[PDB]
């Protein structure tokens, strides 16, 4: 029942319940003349919500906030962007105007600024070394090392054993590595192995794009990246 790309018009946002107090958000966006689905995460934080990643654009992110208001009815107070690309930060200005406190690592902020992308307000220290982990509300943020991008973070929800991989993790049906322009194809398998080692109890793995599954998404991603490399 997870929504697919052809099921979501660009500008609409769907929520999908992953576990008690954990949802993914799914949106679609046009990029270089093709339409892609994209996931983020929502985690209940008492009587508040923590958002992971924008819905890829200003209008999509306004629609995301409206969908959250309708379906969940708890305020989004903080958001974390997991890397500097537009599917993660595009819409930060909408979040900020709506009073959401926006966060990203200094690595992500510098890359977003150099790229001309929207820049989260606050800096997340303690994530600059591969294998670093910090607590942020109801999640753990983990920097696995360079993969899809040099700054990519993953997010674990310990109460639910949910791992959100962002664009460092591909769905099982993936046959291509996506946009690798900012990737480190050689380090990516090592970064995936670090995630595997750190989160062996993950029950659900959510990719940046496409269907959630189990821990197999991690090895599959390393395999996709190796096929791209040669
Ligand atoms: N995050 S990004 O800016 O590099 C991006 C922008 C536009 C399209 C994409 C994009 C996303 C997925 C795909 C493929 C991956 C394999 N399955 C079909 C879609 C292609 C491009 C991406 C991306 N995210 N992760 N990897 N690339
Ligand atoms: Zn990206
Ligand atoms: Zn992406």
């Amino acid at each position: 029942e997870y929504p697919t790309v052809n099921e979501i018009p660009v500008g609409e946002v769907r929520l999908y319940q992953i576990a008690d107090g954990v949802w993914s958000h799914i949106a679609t966006q046009s990029f270089d003349g093709a339409v892609y689905p994209s996931n983020g995460l929502i985690v209940r934080d008492g009587d508040e919500l923590l958002l992971i990643d924008t819905a890829w654009g200003a209008k999509n992110t306004a629609a995301l906030l409206a969908e959250i208001e309708k379906q969940i009815g708890l305020p989004v107070t903080r958001a974390v962007s997991t890397h500097f690309h537009d599917d993660r930060v595009g819409g930060v200005d909408v979040l900020r105007a709506a009073g959401v406190a926006t966060y990203a690592s200094p690595s992500t902020r510098r890359l977003a600024e150099a790229e001309g992308n929207e820049i989260p307000t606050h800096s997340l220290e303690g994530l600059s070394s591969s294998g670093d982990a910090v607590r942020f509300g109801p999640v753990e943020l983990f920097y696995p090392g360079a993969a899809h991008s040099t700054d990519n973070l993953v997010v674990y929800v310990p109460s639910a054993n949910v791992l959100y991989g962002g664009c460092a993790v591909h769905e099982l049906s993936s046959t291509s590595a996506g946009n690798v322009a900012d990737a480190d194809l050689a380090e990516w398998p090592t970064s995936v192995e670090r995630i595997q080692k750190h989160y062996p109890e993950a029950e659900v793995v959510i990719p940046g794009h496409g269907l959630p599954g189990g821990l197999d998404l991690l090895q599959h991603t390393a395999n996709v990246v190796k096929a791209h490399k040669n």
